[PDB]
């Protein structure tokens, strides 16, 4: 169910590295992908890149971008973000509390806490969760 | 075990995450303490708590940023990596209460107490060659 909702996203990311390109200047890109610690202030900019990809990847599949799918933020994080910033990146995206992460029918936000758990699996290879 | 297997895999997949960003908030002295083969006395608990945590909420503490719950696979990975067999147990004792990835995802509060943590992190450490400590680490104070 979600397993799939991932896949469709991972396969989307893997495909973007070519055919399409995101709203990202080689600067913002070095910024998002490098190992250079994201200093406090950088919050606004990090968010805006992670979004650039998240929504971007979305647009480049035909999926709406009203609530950003959890799986995409996790993927967009795992894939692009460097370990030096992963965790912090999650707590940053939580900050873009767009959808109330469906967990037992209840409309509960997309807490940073779970975003990590996701990205951590993506990288792990699993995602054949459930 | 096809379950206990994927847990490990995530824990392993974590080591690499830890190795990659060696950003830690500990003086070289502190580092020596945390990785020493000398036991952690009952008074050293405060110090240890700070050290084991400085390894989990990694770059998060180096800079400001709040802290947020980490998955067991990732904690167990940290202990297996930094902590010495001698203190590992107290470490798990310290970090008891964490949750596994699965439960983190579906919202099923299943705190993983010390005993369990200890058992698991020991098996994590038990299996992982491309994991071990070196010196391109003693570069944070």
């Amino acid at each position: 169910e979600q397993s799939v909702r991932f896949q469709t996203a991972l396969a989307s990311i893997k495909l973007i590295q070519a055919s399409a390109v995101l709203d990202l200047t080689e600067d913002d890109f070095d910024f998002l992908t490098s190992n250079k610690v994201w200093i406090a202030t950088d919050r606004s900019r990090a968010r805006r890149c992670v979004e650039a990809c998240v929504y971007g990847t979305l647009d480049f599949v035909g999926y709406p971008r009203f609530p950003a799918p959890v799986e995409f933020i996790a993927a967009v994080i795992a894939y692009y973000v460097h370990p030096v910033n992963i965790q912090t990146a999650c707590l940053i995206m939580e900050g873009a509390e767009f959808t109330e992460n469906i967990i037992n029918g209840v409309e509960r936000p997309v807490k940073a806490a779970e975003l990590f758990a996701f990205t951590l699996r993506v990288r792990a290879g699993n995602t054949d969760v459930l």
